[PDB]
């Protein structure tokens, strides 16, 4: 996250770190067994972080799971990265409370000028490069379909929103990846791409989560 704030230890208990010998992507917490992330997020050998601030200290609120499987959306394409998203299930069910709680799904898409929280633990440079140890928030709101469209010619589809400042210096940045948007209590976008970080008119491309509510839910309830 460029440009935001330390959130404080725990304040996104929904947030999670997939690591993998090291953190690689954020993810969300959306029951006690399932995690949703993005698709460009996926590798074998996952192990799902709850309960995280300082990711490099064992702070006393930490719950590590193993994931069991991970389920790559079936059209995600990699090149375009048209339905960034896939659901990572838990070894063993995470004990919910205060510090590690799920995130509610959408019961419909947020509108552009909704303000929304985005949180990770990515780059917090624009131009240079420094992770990080805490949790890094942002204060953001989605942008129109047109002015996404227009910072980006060709490449925001039906299942992509922007989110940010077309003004620069407050983004997602790279560690964001697969990490939460989460507007009104409800978990809208998951971190997916962008041309560089914070850069003008080049805001945070997210995944439209309103859209993949149904096939998460009939996923979960067969897996
Ligand atoms: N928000 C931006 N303009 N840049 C950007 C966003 C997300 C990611 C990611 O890897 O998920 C990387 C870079
Ligand atoms: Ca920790």
């Amino acid at each position: 996250i460029v440009g935001g704030y330390t959130c404080g230890a725990n304040t996104v208990p929904y947030q999670v770190s997939l690591n993998s010998g090291y953190h690689f992507c954020g993810g969300s917490l959306i029951n006690s067994q399932w995690v949703v992330s993005a698709a460009h997020c996926y590798k074998s050998g996952i192990q799902v972080r709850l309960g995280e601030d300082n990711i490099n200290v064992v702070e006393g609120n930490e719950q590590f799971i193993s994931a069991s499987k991970s389920i790559v959306h079936p059209s995600y394409n990699s090149n375009t990265l048209n339905n960034d998203i896939m659901l990572i299930k838990l070894k063993s069910a995470a004990s919910l409370n205060s510090r590690v709680a799920s995130i509610s799904l959408p019961t419909s898409c947020a509108s552009a000028g909704t303000q929304c929280l985005i949180s990770g633990w990515g780059n917090t440079k624009s131009s240079g490069t420094s992770y990080p140890d805490v949790l890094k928030c942002l204060k953001a709101p989605i942008l129109s379909d047109s002015s996404c469209k227009s910072a980006y010619p060709g490449q925001i589809t039906s299942n992509m929103f922007c989110a940010g400042y077309l003004e620069g210096g407050k983004d997602s940045c790279q560690g964001d990846s697969g990490g939460p948007v989460v507007c009104s209590g409800k978990l809208q976008g998951i971190v997916s791409w962008g041309s560089g970080c914070a850069q003008k008119n080049k805001p945070g491309v997210y995944t439209k989560v309103c859209n993949y509510v149904s096939w998460i839910k009939q996923t979960i309830a067969s897996n």
